[PDB]
């Protein structure tokens, strides 16, 4: 059910922020792209 | 015109912003520093 991105020689899941990903491209382009939800850490600090 | 930081292997031409760079002395010691603008994601998220 959930999507995690882990190390690629040991299982290690961590939650999928804009610290762990870069952004290249659009969804239209790569294939088998999956749509989730990338989690901003600046945000809740921004809100509080 | 513009300055870019790109993968050295394949032209990918990305903002210069402090995540893509770091920071070590200053524009007296290295030979051929270029001026130009850093760009900081974080300024327009506490602006707005
Ligand atoms: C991922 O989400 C996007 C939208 O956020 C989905 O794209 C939509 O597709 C439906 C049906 O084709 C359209 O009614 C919407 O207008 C589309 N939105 C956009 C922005 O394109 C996409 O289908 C989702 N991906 C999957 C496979 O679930
Ligand atoms: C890069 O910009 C700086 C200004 O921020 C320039 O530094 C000035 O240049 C001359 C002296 O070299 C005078 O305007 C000031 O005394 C300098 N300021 C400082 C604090 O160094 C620098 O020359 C510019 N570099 C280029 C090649 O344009
Ligand atoms: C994987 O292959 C199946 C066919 O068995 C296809 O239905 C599916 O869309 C494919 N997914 C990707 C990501 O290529
Ligand atoms: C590069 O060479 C040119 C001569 O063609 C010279 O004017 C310039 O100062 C040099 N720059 C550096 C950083 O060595």
């Amino acid at each position: 059910t959930h999507w995690f991105v882990t190390q690629r020689n040991f299982y290690e899941p961590q939650i999928i922020t804009t610290d762990n990903t870069f952004v290249s491209g659009n969804c239209d382009v790569v294939i088998g792209i999956v749509n989730n939800t990338v989690y901003d850490p600046l945000q809740p600090e921004l809100d509080s």
